[PDB]
């Protein structure tokens, strides 16, 4: 047998406009039992996944049936932006959920943060945070 040492390592409804969020959560026992933060993350805006999905899917405009986007976009029916913090509660974590460029049949952003201050450990205990939101559409042409 060969072991080594055990290491010491809200459903918002935004109506097609800008918004905000705030996250200060004490699910951060991943280095020395939730002492403090490694380094900050001052209000990271999440709208870039659905920007670079909702732009080129309707800028496909090649033959759309052969699916050069060949993998299924069932995991792109949410957003799941990420904030992997560097080497108590969550110090700074805000996100401007801007629905002003968004689809009409999506639900959430399962936002996963790699909580560890673990220098190249390949170990980082990533805890995910959901939203389970709903969109009330205001206008169509």
């Amino acid at each position: 047998s060969n072991p080594v040492e055990e290491e010491a390592e809200k459903m918002t409804r935004n109506s097609w406009m800008m918004l905000d969020g705030t996250k200060t959560d004490f699910h951060i026992t991943v280095r020395n039992k939730s002492l403090s933060c490694a380094i900050n993350h001052i209000k990271i805006i999440p709208m870039n996944n659905i920007e670079q999905m909702l732009k080129p899917d309707y800028w496909k405009k090649m033959p759309p049936d052969d699916l050069y986007i060949m993998e299924k976009q069932l995991d792109w029916l949410s957003k799941s932006c990420v904030r992997i913090i560097k080497l108590i509660t969550f110090d700074l974590e805000l996100d401007n959920t801007a629905v002003p460029f968004n689809f009409t049949g999506f639900d959430l952003l399962i936002e996963y943060g790699m909580s560890a201050t673990d220098e190249s450990c390949i170990y980082l205990k990533k805890l995910s945070i959901p939203y389970e939101v709903t969109l009330r559409r205001t206008i169509e042409v």
